[PDB]
């Protein structure tokens, strides 16, 4: 179980989900910045109008 923690463009980073945690998640949603993309192993709460996609595989949010 894998999931991609990085954000943006930066070189892509994958972090093996921890214990407890086997899910893996990808916020994306644009603002003052641009295309913003957050990632991570879980499943967290948004405000409306971000898309939040999750799948409970590996690697599924770069």
């Amino acid at each position: 179980r894998i999931c991609f923690n990085h954000q943006s463009s930066q070189p892509q980073t994958t972090k093996t989900c921890s214990p407890g945690e086997s899910s893996c998640y990808h916020k994306q949603w644009s603002d003052f910045r641009g295309t913003i993309i957050e990632r991570g192993c879980g499943c967290p709460t948004v405000k409306p109008g971000i898309k939040l996609s999750c799948c409970e595989s590996e690697v599924c949010n770069n």
